[PDB]
Parts: C-alpha cells; structure tokens; sequence
C-alpha cells in the first residue's frame, strides 16, 4: 500500500547527458549513437528564420560538449526544429536501446533534472491539457530529458526549453516539437488554459479506495453521475470531459465503487473538503495517470 | 522554479540491486563487493531467538540470487542484525564509494522500489519521528533499498522490510538495525503517532516565498521559545535549526520567527489560496531537498 509519485530509473539516460556550452550560454544535451541533441538556444536568443541564420554562422569549435570530463568534438551543426542535432567525432557506447515517443496528455514521465551536463534529481511529471508541464527547473537545465522506461528500452518524450509566467513549464519533444503553443522566445505569450485532468482524477480516487481512504463514497448515501451529465458539469467547472481507462475495470472490480460514483464524488469535491484528506490532500488531484496508479495497486 | 519531490539518480544503486529468493519467498537484495545484505525474513517467519537457529540450519544452496538474471551462487550466510549477509562467488566490478549511515528524523532519502531483483520506481520518503516512511511498496518489494547521493558516493541508509497499519512503513539500516520500536513479526504493534515535522516545514514556506506565494506572511512574529510551548502541545515537532535556513532568509527577507508564526496561524489548515498547490502545511521535504531546488533562483 501507499501512493507515491515513481519515477523510473535513470541509469540508461545518465550514460547519455552531456553538457553543451555556447558563448555564455550553458545548458544540457542528449548523446545517442554520434550526436548530441540539445534545445536551440544554444545558438542565443533568436525568432523564427533567424534561428537558420544563426546555425549557417555558428562554429562547430564553438560548442563545448563534456560527457563526465571528457570532451566531445563536435564535427557537424543542423537544426531539427527546436533543436540543434550535433554530430560528434565519437560513438556513445552506451547508448541504449531507445525509441523517440510524444507524451500524450495526461501521461506522466519522468525528468532527468541536470546542471552543468550531471543529472542532479529526477522527479515525476503529467503532461497537462495546454502540453505544459508543472516541473522543477532553474537555469542551467535547459536539455534535461524526460523519458518513461518500458521493456523495449528507455522512451525518450520531452526536452526542456522555458518557463511561462506562473511557474508553466514548456519544452519540445525530441523532434523538436514544442508541446503546446509556446515557442522558446522571450516574449509575452497567451496559452489555452489547463483544466484539471477528470480521467487522472478518478484514478486517484481508486488508488484512495485502495487504500482505505474511501469516506467520500461510504457515508452518505451513493451518489451517482453519469458520463454525460458530468461532461455537461465539467465543461463549465474547468474540468476535462471523462476519459475512461481500461484500468478502471480492474479498480472497480476490486473496490466496489463505480465509475459514476467517482465522477459524482469529483463534483461534490471539486471546491475542496476539509471533513479528512485524501491520501493526505484537502484538494482533488488530477497528477496520477491511471497507469501510476496501477502500478502501485496491482 | 517550481518545487518537486526530487529523487537522487539511481544509476550506482541499479548496478546493486538483486533479487534474493528461498522457498517461495521473493524478495531483494543489495549486492556490494562479494555480499549480498537482505531482510532476515527471506528465511520464514521467525521471532526473537529464532532467526539464529534457522539461519545456522539454512543450506547456502536453498538462497537463489540473480543480478540482472546471472546466477551469484551463496558460498556463506550470516546474520546482521535484522538482515542476512549472504557472500557470493562474485565480486560487484560495480559496486560504488559507499557507506552506511543513519537517516535522521526529518532527512528525504530516495527509494529503488524492486521487484524480482528489479528496480521499478523510485520515489522519495522522509524519516518521521517514529521511525517509518509513508512510502509505497507490495508484496515482493521487501530488501528495496533507500538512498542519498552525496559528493563521497552513496549512502545506503534503509532496508525494507514491512507495513504497519495506516498504510505506513519500516525497515532497518544496512547494520540490520530498525528505525523504530518495531520488529519484522506480523503481529499487531504499536507504535507512537509522529507529529508534523516544523523544521521542514519551515523549509517548505520558505520554498514558498521562493516561487512568489508569501500571502501567508502579509506583524506578529513567533520566537523559537513561544513556538516551541505551542507545538509541543499541537502535535508539531520542536524547532530545530538547518543551516539551510541562513541563505533562505537573507534571499527572501523573511526570518524563521516569521515562518513560525505562519505555522502557527496555518496549523489548522486554511483556503485563502493554495502554498505550492496545498491547503495543508507539508512536512515532506527537507530544508536540503528546498535548497537544491531554489538555489539557482534569482528573482
Ligand atoms: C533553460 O535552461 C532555461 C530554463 C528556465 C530558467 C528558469 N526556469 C526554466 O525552465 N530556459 C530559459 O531561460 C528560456 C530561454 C529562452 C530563449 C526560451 N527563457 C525563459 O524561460 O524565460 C522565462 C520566460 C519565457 C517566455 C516568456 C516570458 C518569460
Ligand atoms: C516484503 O516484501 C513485505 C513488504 C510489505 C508487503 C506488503 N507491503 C509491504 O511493505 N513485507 C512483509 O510482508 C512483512 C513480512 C514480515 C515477516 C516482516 N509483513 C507485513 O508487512 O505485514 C503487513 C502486510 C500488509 C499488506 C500485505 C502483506 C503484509
């Protein structure tokens, strides 16, 4: 029992973070096979075809690429969208077996949090509704990589770039394209809003009930909400409309409460409580993917 | 900005974990140069004096071991407190600077949760006054270890080994020795109710004023003497000082007398606006797990 925030092991991508330096730009980049990816402004602050512009002009002895001390030559620049792909003179030997994969909203990863071209603390992540992220990063750790571990190998989802207003956390995945509708230029930019994710809700009511924490449904008589009378509620109290998950067939099975029950215990609390927590929280948590909440329950 | 639970990277631990099995008990293990440490309950379900006799009567063979699915073969067994000490015909060519050393009341430490000798996620826990962790674990996950990554290596500093009511957790130090007053016996115990920790507290609003939420602290401050005769009687730890609060306070302005006050007024909860997403004071990080997330903040 408990619910905790996992995080997946970090070893297959630490063999690959590597500090790239630029002038007085410092951030972080990816090495796989003999390139280095890391995110544009390496070059500087630029916009739009400007960012060409800056690549045609750069030096390859410019970039200063260290992996644990050792330097990395870089021998050939290109742009692949919001990053820069530099090939360098060696092979990482350690490169693992890995896929390049988008997030899809609601998942969680996990961040590789780096300074200086060293992973310094790794965290959980959920893709929210306007492809943010609410992260833990300070600068220097532009490039930090986020990624899910599977048995295939290491899925590598998301690098770093910038910070919204508001602590809004925004970055591309490893093709270079930026998750919501941001892009990496310091200027004022209005983004769809982020409402609170109801299918990752629900999950966490579960792993609640799974835990013994079930006051909301087991006193007071049953509630129920249907699907369509939730959405019609959702979408005028800043909540996502209903997804269902296939592992809501094995929690409910197990627990006993149903879907609708969840749905109309998110709208009774969708204000807040303070009659108890819930796993230790006064206010409904939309962070969990179903899948989080699996793997901790079954 | 933005503050997270921040789990230390896991690549030297990886490179240690094993599973340990006996009979159709599956746990894991920790590998380090020719041992392996585990729970003692890897040999049934014992009490007191027990486990010394059921470890002489134990077979090396009956222990099966694998690292990352290689055999070790047990070639010696011992008891160590609360652990076995297993040799084995291997040496970790792996094995890090490492040393043992005791989590302390209010210290995170990051967990490699394993199954089948396999880490599956790691989180972060923190040491409560009565010697458990609000962690996450299931059946197979025992001999899961805690750790730090500091700048001389890493620091084992727990040992995973049971569940106690409330969906809470214990286990020892890598010496075998628990970190509260229970034992690895599956029968009912109890154990004392730990009171929020201040001092990480204090760490946590000061996170706070870093990402621009002081609503909290807009006088009336609290010395450490007053602060004190009131948390001993409200379920909240005495003060105590972390050498982390000297760069929070001159960074925010704001002084640990004010914070004590604010944990006083805000003890019972509030809804005025969220602090860092809560309506609650939070006790889970510690003033060093604050500072490595602030540090670099300029505003
Ligand atoms: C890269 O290391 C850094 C990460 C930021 C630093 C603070 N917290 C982060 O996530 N990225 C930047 O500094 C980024 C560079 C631009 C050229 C994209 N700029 C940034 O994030 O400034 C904040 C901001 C971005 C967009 C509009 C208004 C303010
Ligand atoms: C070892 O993997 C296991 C870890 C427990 C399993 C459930 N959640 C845990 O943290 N430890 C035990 O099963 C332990 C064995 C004794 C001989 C020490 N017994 C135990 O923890 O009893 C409580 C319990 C609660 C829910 C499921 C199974 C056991």
């Amino acid at each position: 029992a408990g619910i905790k925030k996992m995080v997946a092991p970090s070893s297959a991508v630490e063999q690959c973070v590597v500090s790239v330096v630029h002038g007085n730009t410092q951030l972080n980049g990816l090495w796989l096979n003999d390139y280095v990816l890391c995110p544009r402004h390496i070059l500087g602050k630029y916009t739009g075809e400007q960012w060409r512009d800056a690549l045609i002009n750069a030096n390859n002895f410019d970039f200063h690429i260290l992996y644990k001390g050792m330097e990395l030559q870089v021998v050939g620049r290109e742009l692949v969208g919001a990053l820069l792909k530099l090939k360098v003179s060696m092979v990482n030997a350690n490169t693992p077996k890995y896929k390049f994969a988008k997030a899809r909203i609601g998942d969680n990863f996990s961040i590789a949090c780096a300074y200086n071209g060293h992973v310094s603390g790794l965290y959980t992540v959920t893709l929210r509704e306007n492809g943010t992220l609410k992260g833990s990063f300070m600068s220097g750790s532009c490039g930090s990589v986020g990624y899910n571990v599977t048995n295939e190998g290491v899925e590598f989802v998301y690098m770093h770039h910038l910070e919204l207003p508001g602590c809004v956390h925004g970055g591309s995945d490893l093709h270079g394209i930026f998750y919501g509708g941001y892009v990496d230029e310091e200027v004022l930019q209005r983004i769809p809003p982020a409402p609170a994710n109801s299918r990752n809700i629900v999950a966490w009511l579960y792993a609640a009930v799974y835990n013994n924490c079930d006051w909301f449904v087991k006193y007071g008589p049953k509630q129920v909400m249907s699907v369509e009378d939730f959405n019609e509620w959702a979408s005028g109290y800043g909540f996502t409309k209903f997804e269902y998950h296939l592992a809501f067939d094995v929690f409910s099975a197990a627990t006993g409460v149903s879907v609708e029950q969840m749905l109309a215990a998110i709208k009774e609390l969708a204000d807040g409580w303070n009659y108890a927590p819930v796993l230790g929280s006064f206010h409904l948590d939309d962070e969990y993917s179903p899948e989080m909440i699996m793997q901790q329950t079954s």
